[PDB]
């Protein structure tokens, strides 16, 4: 004990983050001794911004981190409370699940698991400096004095302020700042949060899951999902505009959102509850850093809140981060052998980008430790990747506005597959476990067997019930038929093709089905 | 908008602590239109020592804030996953209930509780400083730059720090203008042991201890069923080795073990108890083992023990040193005697149990709100409760008095028991403002319910022969020369309620379950 834990360890992992939970989870999960240093196990699972978890791009990722092995999916299984399908209506590529949280109930379950992970170890502590010998890391030292052995750290930086508050020191900093390694500002903001009590509810719009309720994880069902609810919808006006615009001589806003547009559309809000047990509400989009009384006079002006009263006040922050484009696109900083960078000091900031570079720098590092090689991959193989490459090229997220245009070109990068394109190399990588292997299996098995043998048989019109069929169709048969052949027919779905007598019976694999009918309406 | 939020309210409470819940709470509910300021909210509930609620005299304070009407006891109620009652062979004066926390669990309920209360706005800022015009307080104003006016203050502090903690051996005006009246000021200093990993302990050999069949409940409209799941504490000692480890180690830093050694033998051995730190929580409170010695030490210590040879530590032991001012410099009633209408409840005076915190803050946030409706603060008789002494005493003496002394004590005071805290106060309460229909009610039920039912205890006698003078006279020890009444034969040490209404002379069974029970002890401890 050179003042220094007995005992070694494979990864170490800096910050409770949502990157620092994916990264650590996986590490522990590869087989690796794994310890979490967290500043706070009770912060552990917490939501920075709005309670709510996926939509376009998030959900891909996540949909992604889950096949990968990885937990944020279950976790929003676990705690979600209103389930819609964005783009529901617009096929596959494009379409993304979204999930609102009980931020009690998702924390509870960040920690839980977390907590109950073998080997990972979890330790309360900041992180004082890292231990760089020959520019290779080799562990750190927490503030408390203690001094850690490991082969490789993921950095993280999560849930831990500092920078600064706007509403109107550590060796680990100077280090970094030393090397080449270039430093950004990043601008997050927030609403002010506010009391359901002062809301008035009738006179405001409902939104409520789709039915039946999607899953998020591949190996979940709604089972697993709590108590569910509405989200209010109210609306923007002149009057909150020109108060801002009559107090903008005082500094992803409204204060933005709202210069760079006019009053002729009506900016639409929402009442998103933080959870199951609070009378929380996030005003989603309306976060400011203008004053306490504008904050008021806007939370004050539109319809439904006439009466509210604030519970927190909005507030923006300004971090700094590095830059990642001296990353290595498995992450592994380029300065420091084995010191990898997930997590909102590469400068994104939404949850699930982080979770996802998280299961990766973490996954890396932990292979890094049982001396093997780092993934990376393909802006092809992934979303992981297309963020993980725009990241280290420049440097920075590809913007969402992007994403749906762009998703033409890469259309097989979809939430309905990611089970497809990423669950093996999972299990080959070392990240998945041996009973979500072998369903992944059982969903291949009935989706190879039953797609073979929807050509393997046809219909002609000839035969028996040629009439049945020639119902639903558009012009009836005239040609020697399979089921796939029409199923790409627009009008016919798999549930109903199932119901007629030569393609009976239908699919119990509720997911086969599903992807089945994805694929044959879209594949030629 | 001035720089000030519009609306004033009567009361501001500071500072979400336990008293500082305790009194929001209670000025709310008094309908007064009370500012909960805080600069956390998802602290509200926090318990910083162990996860525990009552014991011994604590018991007793919380039964009263209970009947006074206030949190605490429904919330333990709400969060318990263990309930024993120490001292329940020993006679109504000195039986007390305590109980484990699941730490969430609680948290949750004294969060959800002030969050749903008519009258409360919860608000979430630090405060900067108290406004002051005259010695007079008049309102807060928060770090951010809102102020608040209010007719009166409570000052708290809880839920926050500052502290200098120490492992081993390892700024807001309100404390300046505070410290500018002469306001005598002390230091103190609570720990906390190292908390440790469910997982790297062996439990299969330690021996373990379990709630009380049927269930205690604490609040006095509790329910047993109201409970979560009951899980046992687990008790491992320390021993030899590890002293002579705390000793050899003694040369760093300066209730904590190394403190109870230091003050003793030591075969000697020190009965530690693993308590739960929840039921979703890995982590074990290993109570009794608090320190500020070095965290190996620390690991010496723990795994000297039986069960922890392989335990792992999750989080590491330290203590923290408060500064705190000198209650005797507040009215009986808490009020400060410096600037009017401040109100300084829980730990800012000193104390720091929770317990002895919820009471202060009760009345403090009572006085508060009465004075904000210029009434006169109530300052609660030594023989009304023990709030009642609690109290006297961080005004005469400038401190708590002593669990040591609870004992002896516990007989001289004696009405004073946790069994009866409705019926001392409640009534006082409802004139107060602090009770609630819903309680009052079945207060007064409770209430008639047992005179009606001691009334029939004289009302009914046996003459030794006639009826069932047989079915009687077996159950005790020497049968009745001439007439004996109900009453008569309870108070009989061999002869219980429950068993005495198995008699068709005295039948059938008060239903009144709570009524029937505090019946049983007016009668057998009447004098």
């Amino acid at each position: 004990q050179g003042s220094f834990y007995p005992d070694p360890f494979d990864v170490i992992i800096i910050g409770g983050g949502h990157a620092g939970t994916e990264a650590a989870m996986a590490a522990a999960r590869m087989g690796q001794q794994t310890l979490l240093l967290t500043h706070n196990i009770d912060t552990l699972g917490q939501m920075s911004c709005n309670p709510a978890i996926g939509g376009i791009g998030k959900g891909h990722l996540v949909k992604e981190v889950d096949a990968l092995g990885g937990l944020m999916a279950k976790a929003i299984d676990q705690a979600g409370i209103q389930f819609r399908i964005l783009n529901a209506s617009k096929g596959p590529a494009v379409r993304a699940t979204r999930a609102q949280a009980d931020r009690v109930l998702y924390r509870q379950a960040v920690r839980t698991a977390l907590e109950n992970q073998p080997n990972l170890m979890i330790f309360q502590q900041a992180v004082e400096d890292l231990i760089v010998e020959n520019d290779r890391v080799v562990g750190a030292v927490t503030q408390m004095g203690l001094k850690f052995r490991a082969k490789a750290v993921v950095l993280t930086v999560g849930t831990f302020l500092d920078g600064k508050i706007h509403i109107g020191s550590i060796p680990l900093s100077r280090r970094l700042r030393e090397l080449p390694l270039r430093v950004g500002r990043l601008k997050t903001g927030t609403p002010p949060r506010i009391d359901a009590r002062t809301i008035d509810f009738s006179v405001l719009a409902q939104q409520h899951g789709d039915n039946p309720m999607p899953v998020f994880s591949f190996m979940g069902n709604a089972s697993q999902h709590p108590q569910q609810v509405p989200c209010y919808i109210t609306h923007t006006n002149e009057k909150t505009h020109d108060v801002i615009r009559s107090n903008l001589d005082r500094s992803p806003s409204i204060e933005d959102k709202v210069m760079r547009f006019a009053d002729r559309n009506q900016h639409q809000i929402f009442l998103e509850p933080e959870g199951l047990t609070s009378n929380e509400i996030y005003p989603n989009g309306i976060s400011t850093s203008l004053p306490f009384d504008v904050q008021m006079q806007i939370v004050r002006s539109m319809q439904g809140m006439e009466n509210a009263k604030i519970v927190r006040p909005g507030y923006a922050i300004e971090y700094d981060f590095f830059d990642p484009r001296d990353l290595k696109p498995t992450l592994e900083s380029k300065f420091i052998q084995g010191l990898f960078f997930a997590g909102q000091i590469n400068g994104t900031t939404g949850y699930e980008e982080a979770a996802a570079q998280g299961l990766l720098a973490g996954l890396n590092a932990a292979r890094l430790s049982d001396d093997k090689e780092g993934w990376a991959p393909a802006r092809s193989q992934a979303y992981l990747g297309v963020l993980v490459d725009d990241l280290c090229t420049l440097g920075t997220k590809e913007p969402y506005r992007m994403f749906t245009s762009r998703a033409e070109y890469r259309l097989m990068l979809r939430e309905d597959n990611a089970d497809l394109r990423l669950t093996e190399i999972g299990r080959e990588l070392g990240l998945v476990d041996d009973e979500r292997w072998a369903r992944f299996n059982e969903k291949l098995e009935n989706i190879e067997r039953e797609r073979q043998r929807l050509k393997s048989t046809w219909v002609t019109p000839s035969a028996e019930a040629a009439a049945e069929v020639n119902a639903h169709l558009t012009a009836p048969l005239s040609r020697e038929a399979s089921g796939e052949d029409l199923l790409r027919r627009p009008e016919m779905t798999y549930e109903k093709l199932t119901t007629l007598t030569p393609f009976a019976p239908a699919l119990t694999d509720e997911q086969a089905a599903e992807q089945v009918e994805i694929q044959v309406k879209y594949e030629g």
